[PDB]
């Protein structure tokens, strides 16, 4: 069973190779997660330079499966079941009055490691606007993410809204749409509809010269 990899701390990496408007970057990602209480840490870096949206509007695409799934849900985790092989994670984020991303991700263990590798492409951004123009606060607003059976595939969906603050006021929409599915071809469990909830905290490594993220969440799934 997936779940049984999940039992103690796992490490994580992620790598995203991103392009936005032709602002070709790459992040990497290093942590771990304890999906027995639900907790990620990891830090983020641009390792091409200057990142060139903000980071805010990339934590949803840089891991579900670390979500804590009570006792009496266990056998609707999709997410852990799918594991070692994996699940393809794809996404439409649509900015409001703004570009959209198209993103691609494969997550599955790699030795003992869980890896999130995510090509993104943006498109139609304008260039003075909150994205390519760095107007958004360096904080985050958590929303709920209804995970539903992709009851016909095999799989899952989702869609939810995730709103960025701006830093000369207001709040920048940016609106998910998610479909996931097994990579491999054993049996999946194809959850009955639940919520994930995740409170995130975005901060600084004062010795870091890079361009970074640091990223706490804890997540947990209810019935």
């Amino acid at each position: 069973k997936g779940e049984e990899l999940f039992t103690g701390v796992v490490p994580i990496l992620v790598e995203l190779d991103g392009d936005v408007n032709g602002h070709k970057f790459s992040v990497s990602g290093e942590g771990e997660g304890d999906a027995t209480y639900g907790k990620l840490t990891l830090k983020f870096i641009c390792t091409t330079g200057k990142l060139p949206v903000p980071w805010p509007t990339l934590v949803t695409t840089l891991v579900q499966c670390f979500s804590r799934y009570p006792d009496h849900m266990k056998r609707h985790d999709f997410f852990k079941s799918a594991m070692p092989e994996g699940y393809v994670q794809e996404r439409t984020i649509f900015f409001k009055d703004d570009g959209n991303y198209k993103t691609r991700a494969e997550v599955k263990f790699e030795g003992d490691t869980l890896v999130n590798r995510i090509e993104l492409k943006g498109i139609d951004f304008k260039e003075d606007g909150n994205i390519l123009g760095h107007k958004l606060e360096y904080n985050y607003n958590d929303h709920q993410v209804y995970i539903m059976a992709d009851k016909q595939k095999n799989g899952i969906k989702a869609n939810f809204k995730i709103r960025h603050n701006i830093e000369d006021g207001g709040v920048q929409l940016a609106d998910h749409y998610q479909q996931n599915t097994p990579i491999g071809d054993g049996p999946v469990l194809l959850p009955d509809n639940h919520y994930l909830f995740t409170t995130s905290t975005l901060s600084k490594d004062p010795n870091e010269k890079r361009d970074h993220m640091v990223l706490l969440e804890f997540v947990t799934a209810d019935g």
